[PDB]
C-alpha cells in the first residue's frame, strides 16, 4: 500500500555498473532492511528499445517468489529514472566463486542443481520458461544458496569472463540454434550445461570460435574429463539430449541418484 521514493533509502556503496545505470547497496530508512537499488536512465532505456521489455519483466517478476529467485520487492520512478528495489545477495557473484576455486566439488554442485531445479519447477508452474541460469546470472544468498538474478540484459558480461554473445551461445539448446520452436525443455538443457560447467570449470561446448561452438552444440559433441564421476556423467548426459523430448522432467533431476547422494538439501 505504501509508496516508495528515493528519499526512503540510504544509498551505500555502488555494487556495479549496468548498461543504463548503477546498482547500489542500500537500506530502507525506517526498517534498516538491506537491499539492492538498481537505477535505470529512462531515455537510455527508450533508445535501446528495452522500455517495453522492462515493463513486461517487472510485471512477471513482481508475481514471483522463491528462495532461489532474486526477489523484486517493487519499484518507482521520477521524471528521469526508474528504480528497481531488489533483494540483496550478501555473498555476491557465483561466477567469481567459480574462478576463485576453478571448479566446484560434487556436494556444492549437486546442492546448487537441487536449488535451481526447485526454482525452475516453480517457474514452469507460473508459465515462465527459459530462465537464464548461466553462472554470470547467479548470485549467492546469506546461506550460500543460489539466487537467479533478474533483468540480465541490463548488465554487461563480466570482463574477466566470457563476453555476452559467447556466454549466451554456450548455453543455447540445439533446437533454439536450429531455429525451431522451444518449450520448458530448454531449462533442462541449461541445467545440464551448468552442471557440467560447475564440475569442470568450463562449459561443455565452448570452442575457439563461435562457429565451432555452434557446430558442437548442434551435434551435441562434448567430452567428460576423467575426474567426472559416473553419477555426474549420467545426469549430465540425460540433460544434454538433442531431442528436447528425451530430456528428464525436473522431478526426475531432483530424484536422480547422484543428486540424492551428493546434495545437502
Ligand atoms: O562485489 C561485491 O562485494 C558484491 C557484489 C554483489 C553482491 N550482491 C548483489 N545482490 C543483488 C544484486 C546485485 N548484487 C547486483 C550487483 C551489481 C550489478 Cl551491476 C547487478 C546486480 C544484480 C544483477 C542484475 F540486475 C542482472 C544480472 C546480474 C545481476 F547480478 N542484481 C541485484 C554483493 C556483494
Amino acid at each position: 500500500k505504501r509508496q516508495w521514493a528515493l528519499e526512503d533509502f540510504e544509498i551505500g556503496r555502488p555494487l556495479g555498473k549496468g548498461k543504463f545505470g548503477n546498482v547500489y547497496l542500500a537500506r530502507e530508512k525506517q526498517s534498516k532492511f538491506i537491499l539492492a537499488l538498481k537505477v535505470l536512465f529512462k531515455a537510455q532505456l527508450e533508445k535501446a528499445g528495452v522500455e517495453h521489455q522492462l515493463r513486461r519483466e517487472v510485471e512477471i517478476q513482481s508475481h514471483l517468489r522463491h528462495p532461489n529467485i532474486l526477489r523484486l520487492y517493487g519499484y518507482f520512478h521520477d521524471a528521469t529514472r526508474v528504480y528497481l528495489i531488489l533483494e540483496y545477495a550478501p555473498r555476491g557473484e557465483v561466477y567469481k566463486e567459480l574462478q576463485k576455486l576453478s571448479k566446484f566439488d560434487e556436494q556444492r554442485t549437486a546442492t546448487y542443481i537441487t536449488e535451481l531445479a526447485n526454482a525452475l519447477s516453480y517457474c514452469h508452474s507460473k508459465r515462465v520458461i527459459h530462465r537464464d541460469i548461466k553462472p554470470e546470472n547467479l548470485l549467492l544468498g546469506s546461506a550460500g544458496e543460489l539466487k537467479i538474478a533478474d533483468f540480465g540484459w541490463s548488465v554487461h558480461a563480466p570482463s574477466s569472463r566470457r563476453t555476452t554473445l559467447c556466454g549466451t551461445l554456450d548455453y543455447l539448446p540445439p533446437e533454439m540454434i536450429e531455429g525451431r520452436m522451444h518449450d520448458e525443455k530448454v531449462d533442462l538443457w541449461s541445467l545440464g550445461v551448468l552442471c557440467y560447467e560447475f564440475l569442470v570449470g568450463k562449459p561443455p561446448f565452448e570452442a575457439n570460435t563461435y562457429q565451432e561452438t555452434y557446430k558442437r552444440i548442434s551435434r551435441v559433441e562434448f567430452t567428460f574429463p576423467d575426474f567426472v564421476t559416473e553419477g555426474a556423467r549420467d545426469l549430465i548426459s540425460r540433460l544434454l539430449k538433442h531431442n528436447p523430448s528425451q530430456r528428464p522432467m525436473l522431478r526426475e533431476v531432483l530424484e536422480h541418484p547422484w543428486i540424492t547422494a551428493n546434495s545437502s538439501k
